[PDB]
């Protein structure tokens, strides 16, 4: 019905009265829905914005429940789900929102609601309820970046698109370059980085990922998806892979992780965003700040640095004993199959952990500490930095340190499980004899890389401007279009089934050797996996790079797994000038182990597939290298059965901007 | 946790020591005849589930494995005044009504059924091969409660019935000691009651206990025509009983019906009201009561007679 | 159990593993100036139980270890409504009214004492040796508690009065978690209820905390120490009182009740099944937030003011 796109006006322009009207509609809400400032002189203003509007929207009274928990939050205060107070406040009002038995209520009540609590936190409350009620189905939610544009833009912009909107008729308005490599200069060398940390894909994709496998709630409020924890390992383990990646084609050495918590952190970032929420700036963090103990008296924080490390020194020991103990006292064991899933739940602190009150929430606290090195008693009235907020955590280079630590803890558990034998990754009958990649006007085994301007229209997110429309060019990286071809040899005489498995790592390290297993193991990024009948004798089976389950396509993000996807335009490493040499690798899995039966027609951010019960794949996430090598292998190249094939790729940056055509 | 240990279910957490104790019972209470095989011959009724209900030594064996589970019941804290009372809410009174029948009154008879057992007939002509199964039954009834709200606010409640025998053996009141483990679950339902007063009706046919006739002869599902005990000719004096919980407390959230998978719909224990002992005080279900429950006398007769399902 | 574990009494159940946490602790904070004994130098104040207390780093430590038992308390299930409410039983206000001062108003002061250390002066010319110390002290004043029975039986309670601050450093109302930690025990006696209405009358000079000045000098808390400083404008605090039932409390015992330096308490038991710190010490049940909605219809707050006068007055 139209109750469905009336929700979605509430997405627009999110500090603007719901009274002031959006797009073509206005919202015709009873006197006892207006706020107490505006209510004393609500018929003045009703009036005042009642012109040029085409339809109107009634509101019919209802109950409500108590909204005090809700509008404890204030106003022009930051919102992030790190932060043990906001979680239970968000928990509430998802609660108020799941509650509403109709459409029509929770119409009601969303628009009553709006104008008293946090917009940020309203967004993400409806967010929520939205994605994972059952009338609201397949609705196709606003992008966050244009609805919250601060959290994706240097703050100059605002004054100029506030300029441009006022003085410029519409029609005649150019579009607003957003600036980028704006954060840091070349004395700051992971200034390099940008196109990576601060793309508005990738911050995108994390944002989302986070909506669709919170981590507190209630389990049917979406907290119990099939194998969430080993999808919090790997989806984050593969960020550092890309980021490690990334790193190697800008002359860089691999993240060094956090080691312990006392030392200084070398790399300050500020991230230059101005909240127009709350009206404030995100506070910067300096070069050797250090980690101190927090007493956040409002926001319900009391957390020492030695609860932290207590945290760590307990995971380390169940990791290495093998096993875990829940509340009850019995013992849980870390295996092959449900080990890295447990695991998971533990370190991030999901409601799923066996035992949160022993393993403690060592993730998300670790955010926190990091956020607030600034002002960590509060007495300084400032709010936390950037890695505070899951929407912007990515953003600075910390992030890439404190999950790099995090992810060696994960490691030490997978260096424990037996290594997968020729056996269990033979496919007898099939072999692969060889993989390439073609682009058009390009040499075969060659990828390139440029810089790509992209318009956004950030006209809803933009309050108390000008209506009209307000264009933001954005510069990103891109690939140009390619497409694998693979040569496999059937001789079975049936038609076999196949999983194909496609990783990209580096070739060499950065002091010029072929890399050994054990380095390279953990440098291989995903870029497919998809599924394939092969006939008797030869196949040549072709793909597209953008078919890749990997990834979502430019019109989703705009308009790395089982969350709300990839961007496509960072699916290729940047690669160097002069060009920089890749190991493209190729694996066939016999489909009928790692099959999933299951009934689905497959599901989006909101690829497809993923919203059903199960998790589409058998094998542990990372499956070819998540695990060490069995005896006598060193290398990849000796690590490959037949069922497996390598291919040196070549991959050419070109500094240059070319439109999308 | 002792429920895995005494039937030994691999969830025992340790098997070695606490054994494999009700199984083996049933083996060794089935091998009597020839427990050395020196005999050639196979074990008796009690070693087969399909079958070990039929022996009286079942509810021999039964009746021991459960006084030992009793033995850690005893041991558990009473149910205070507060822990089972819902404030606001009181049940007024519960009466049962048959068609054709006074009121608090129960009846049970024999009836034949018919099932074809052609399928399971080897080596045997085929065709239809209908057998009669003779069986007790009981004419259908309802159960009618009167609760009233009195808080201002629509009240979420589980509805808890289950029957006991009266008196004793001897013929007396039955003290709450004795008459708590004689108290057999006839009905667990959910219900939602409007302010001021409700009167609420429910089918012996809709019993979360049971299950259809259909599902047999076409936890997991006891008969329905086996809800009600066989009573006397003469009748037989028995307590019906109710008590409505505050299902906010007792609440599962989560998405006979189909126990399996997932979580089990209540957070309450098994056999709630009266699996723990009096707290003190109490000595007869007449004074455990709190004002959300309700007690009736009913009589059960049966008619030794044959009747149809028309 | 946790208690003779932290201090470490031979009652721990594993003195081995959980060590002798907060006895080491006032020795390694005494002992900074020379650890390893190369200069002969005996430990500093926080060694001596006599002279602990003299030291802020006290209040520290025993801050941290403090912590530590919360990190316990804060496990333990909250009281449900029921099992803080007395059924029949309402108290429907408490006051305080001191001589010469409005309602609700408690004073403090500076007092000079006399003390004869003559005994303690050795190889010192005989006779009186008197000194006077200067030490906080507090107007008398007495509680006036209004309880309703409405049974139709005697009842017997427990009374139960804490004090803490009403708002926090910054000026705002406290909320109960925070709260909670700061009640400090002001008394706590038995009284017989008749049906109807009752008028309670307690002397701040009978508190159950304190011990009569004339103990001291000539093993309970300093009678003159009882009430806080307060500001000389005036310190704002919630006065609350709770009258449990006793019967639930009680403790059936045999008790002499004679100044064995408050009654005793040397026989046997503790004269209260309840938790110390009953009322507080767990954390608030779901929907409670502040004080004034944790209450019970047997519960009451009062608004008190506290003020302090830069004054000595006399012993008298
Ligand atoms: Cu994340
Ligand atoms: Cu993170
Ligand atoms: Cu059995
Ligand atoms: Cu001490």
């Amino acid at each position: 019905m139209n109750y469905k796109k009336n929700l979605l006006l509430l997405y627009d322009r999110p500090r603007e009265p719901i009274f002031m009207g959006k797009g073509k509609s206005v919202f015709d809400v009873p006197d006892n829905y207006l706020t107490d400032r505006y209510r004393p002189i609500g018929p003045e203003i009703q009036n005042r914005f009642g012109e040029l509007a085409e339809e109107r929207i009634p509101v019919r009274s209802i109950a409500l429940p108590d909204l005090r928990i809700p509008m404890s939050l204030g106003r022009q205060e930051q919102f992030s789900l790190f932060i043990p107070r906001h979680r239970k406040i968000a928990a509430r009002l998802i609660d108020i929102f799941m509650g509403m038995r109709n459409i029509e209520e929770l119409q009601s009540c969303a628009v009553f609601a709006r104008d008293r609590i946090n917009p940020y936190l309203f967004n993400y409350a409806l967010s929520v309820a939205l994605l994972h009620r059952r009338d609201t189905k397949n609705l196709d939610l606003p992008s966050v970046v244009e609805v919250f544009p601060d959290k994706y833009v240097d703050s100059r912009v605002f004054e100029q698109i506030r300029e441009e909107a006022t003085v410029v008729p519409e029609g005649m308005r150019m579009p607003i370059v957003i600036p980028k490599d704006f954060t840091a200069s070349d004395l700051d060398e992971e200034h390099r980085l940008w196109y990576f940390r601060e793309d508005i894909g990738v911050n995108l994709h994390h944002w989302h990922w986070h909506l669709v496998y919170p981590f507190e709630a209630s389990n049917r409020a979406i907290v119990d998806k099939d194998r969430r924890g080993e999808l919090f390992y790997y989806m984050h383990s593969q960020l550092i892979a890309r980021y490690n990646f990334e790193r190697f084609c800008n002359r860089l050495q691999r993240v060094k992780r956090l080691n312990n918590l006392r030392e200084p952190i070398a790399e300050g970032y500020f991230p230059k965003l101005d909240s127009l929420v709350a009206s404030r700036t995100w506070p910067g963090r300096v070069d050797n700040a250090v980690i101190k103990d927090l007493n956040r008296e409002l926001d319900q924080i009391k957390q020492d640095v030695s609860d932290l490390e207590r945290w760590i020194d307990r995971i380390y020991e169940a990791v290495h004993q093998g096993y875990v103990v829940d509340e009850s006292g019995n013992r849980i064991f870390l295996d092959e199959e449900k080990g890295i899933d447990i695991l998971g739940n533990i370190i991030e602190s999901s409601i799923l952990s066996p035992n949160r009150q022993l393993y403690g929430d060592m993730h998300n606290v670790g955010h926190v500490f990091l956020s607030y090195t600034h002002d960590p008693d509060h007495r300084h009235l400032e709010s936390f930095g950037v890695m505070g907020d899951v929407a912007t955590a990515m953003r600075d280079p910390v992030f890439y340190r404190w999950h790099s630590f995090i992810d060696d803890i994960f490691q030490e558990h997978k260096i424990k499980l037996p290594a997968y034998t020729k056996s269990q990754l033979t496919y007898e009958g099939i072999s692969v004899t060889g993989i390439i990649v073609q682009s058009e006007g390009a040499p075969v085994n060659t990828l390139h890389t440029y810089w790509q301007q992209s318009d956004v229209d950030l006209s809803r997110g933009m309050d108390f401007v000008p209506r009209g429309n307000v264009f933001a060019r954005f510069t990103h990286l891109q690939h140009a279009p390619f497409q694998y071809v693979i040569q496999i040899d059937n001789t079975s005489d049936a038609q076999r089934m196949g999983f194909v498995r496609i990783f990209m790592a580096p070739k060499n390290d950065e002091r010029g050797q072929p890399m050994l297993f054990r380095d390279q193991r953990l440098f291989m990024v995903e870029m497919d996996k998809f599924l394939v009948a092969l006939r008797p004798g030869a196949n040549r089976i072709r793909r597209r790079s953008n078919e890749s389950t990997v990834t979502i396509p430019f019109e989703r993000t705009f308009r790395n797994f089982c969350g709300c996807g990839w961007p496509a335009h960072m699916l290729v490493p940047k690669g160097l000038p002069e060009g920089f040499p890749a190991d493209l690798f190729v694996m066939v899995s016999n489909y009928e182990d790692d099959r999933v039966v299951q009934d689905l027609v497959g599901t989006c951010n909101d690829y497809c597939g993923v919203r059903d019960r199960l998790y589409p794949d058998r094998k542990a996430m990372g499956f070819p290298f998540d695990r060490l090598a069995r005896t006598g292998v060193d290398r990849l190249s000796n690590f490959v059965t037949p069922n497996m094939a390598i291919q040196s790729v070549n991959v050419i940056h070109i500094d240059k901007t070319v439109p999308r055509t």
